[PDB]
């Protein structure tokens, strides 16, 4: 009797674990959308301890899960210090660029082009630190859009008017259409839907 | 418009974010129970990111996080590497001993014994590390009952029947009791609840 207790118990938590982890998803995303960067910062903090507390995950939960890494990836996008693989060559828009090939996701236009930007900006992101040799590196892993990058490199020429059109605020903002289209979808999870029905009977 | 929906979001984030460090508390305190010591670790973790998500705590709240804070240093007991407070002499079950005679909560037997056993074993755990200046300091910062644990630290006897009688078991089984009546009072929280009902009902 007190081994099925414990097992309903131990069920109970993993329906709560799950409650939580698509609170804190969508949470995350929202902040990714409004720029709150100290939120999706704590946010991320939380939905990180959260899923290691998980032991089973949905495929929309692992779905979920790999949202939020990318969006972490693409936050630190600038922040050619942190690693996000074992490899330690793989700079954050090199790592978010997998994950985003690697979502079980509709490949539609918007897809592509964040796809595209990402790529653009992995290369950018070197050119503006300095790190030519560096970004040649990160060319040849990602790669007549081509040609004209490897033309950037090799020039040296980091404030280039191509990385101006195909800038890093055009990849975010590209990335929040995204995100918009993701927080639509489960602005109807329960922890969030049960919260709001709380705060509208207290007005 | 826009800066109520976003007001109206803030609020409900902060509705679930309460919601959540109550289940998390929940959570921590079996763990404590249990003796399943790394889901305590997993779950502190947890409640510590969720607190740093929250603005405004109300009394109920502050309570239970300073109970979440206790069983973590007296788990933490053994371990004199641990640094709970900015004074780096204060060892982990003083820190939970401080914590002890600051909650709101009731003075009655049990809490005095708990209190008793925490202060014999403050004293016993730098014994049983040959800290023998330590356990002198420790004693003049919580300090009969008095006159025998001097006696033993002037003596060096770390292997004492005192402290054998008054055991860390001892002290353990006790705040374990406390912790099943704290358990008791919420296993009534929302998500622990409605995560009991969808279990229930897939039965
Ligand atoms: O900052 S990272 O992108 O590296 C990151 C790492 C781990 C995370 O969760 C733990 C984990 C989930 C899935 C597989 C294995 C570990 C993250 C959850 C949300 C957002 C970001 C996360
Ligand atoms: O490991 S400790 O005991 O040090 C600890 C520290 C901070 C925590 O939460 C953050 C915090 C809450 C209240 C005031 C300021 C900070 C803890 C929440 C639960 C359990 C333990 C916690
Ligand atoms: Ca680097
Ligand atoms: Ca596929
Ligand atoms: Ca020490
Ligand atoms: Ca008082």
């Amino acid at each position: 009797e007190e081994e099925e207790d414990a097992g309903l118990v131990a069920e109970a938590e993993a329906v709560a674990a799950g409650w939580m982890l698509d609170f804190l998803c969508l949470s995350l995303c929202r902040a990714f959308r409004d720029g709150r960067s100290e939120d999706f910062r704590r946010t991320r903090n939380s939905a990180e301890a959260i899923i290691h507390g998980l032991s089973s995950l949905t495929a929309c939960q692992l779905r979920t899960i790999y949202i939020c890494q990318f969006l972490t990836r693409i936050a630190a996008g600038k922040t050619l210090d942190a690693q996000f693989e074992n490899d330690e060559r793989i700079t954050p828009l090199e790592s978010a660029l997998m994950i985003w090939g690697s979502i079980e996701k509709e490949h539609d236009k918007l897809h592509e082009e964040i796809q595209n930007l990402i790529k653009i900006q992995a290369i950018a992101v070197c050119m503006e630190n300095g790190n030519f040799k560096e970004a040649e590196e990160v060319f040849e892993r990602i790669f007549p859009f081509k040609s004209k990058l490897l033309m950037i490199i090799s020039q040296k020429d980091t404030f280039h008017s191509f990385f101006q059109h195909f800038s890093y605020n055009h990849m975010m903002e590209k990335i929040k259409s995204y995100v918009n289209y993701v927080l639509s979808e489960k602005s109807s999870t329960f922890l969030m839907k049960a919260a709001a029905k709380v705060v509208e009977s207290k007005r």
